[PDB]
């Protein structure tokens, strides 16, 4: 499965790759570019796109809609400056024709720091319960300390994964 990770610059997208590929953290620099990395976990082969958020770059986003499998979206939920900012990226990304049906994980990441907003406050803020026209979820997590990872990869799994009924 093709999955694309997109979010504000400083939002901790790299970082979550790393943590997700047992790698090093202390030696990430914003990403100029982007990132590919193949995970295989739980009988499934994961090709995962971070492309980097600085609005300069911003436009070439939509470069990588085509075949996409799952769309994970990054909030830093310690930095309320720039919330307005994370609803107006996530809201036109929602709109795109080519990410109809897409499921959608958000990750409310930096748990970890003091001052940082619940998933409940970030769900609010983001309008996620009026979506009508795709699976989604959110869960909290760190990204320093591991928390929440594994939990919302499994939703994710769960919504790609051919499902065999009886
Ligand atoms: N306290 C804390 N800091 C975090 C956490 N996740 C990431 N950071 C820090 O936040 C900064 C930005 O992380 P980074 O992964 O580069 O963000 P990014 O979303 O990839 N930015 P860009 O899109 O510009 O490449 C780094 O200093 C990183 O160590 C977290 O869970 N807790
Ligand atoms: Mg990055």
């Amino acid at each position: 499965a093709r999955i694309l990770v997109l979010g504000l610059d400083n939002a901790g997208k790299t970082t979550i790759l790393k943590a997700l590929s047992e790698e090093d953290i202390t030696t990430i620099t914003p990403t100029q570019g982007f990132n590919i990395k193949s995970l295989s976990r739980d009988g499934f082969n994961l090709k995962i796109w971070d492309i980097g958020g600085q609005k300069s770059i911003r436009p070439y986003w939509r470069n990588y809609f085509d075949q996409t499998d799952a769309l994970i979206y990054v909030i830093d939920s310690a930095d309320s400056k720039r919330l307005s900012e994370s609803e107006f990226e996530l809201t036109e990304l929602l709109q795109e024709e080519k990410m109809t049906g897409v499921p959608l994980l958000v990750f409310a990441n930096k748990q970890d720091l003091v001052g940082a907003l619940a998933a409940d406050e970030i769900a609010s803020t983001l309008d996620l319960t009026s979506i009508r026209d795709r699976p989604w979820q959110i869960q909290a997590c760190s990204a320093k300390q591991g928390t929440g990872l594994k939990e919302g990869m499994e939703w994710m799994m769960k919504q790609v994964k051919l499902e065999h009924h009886h």
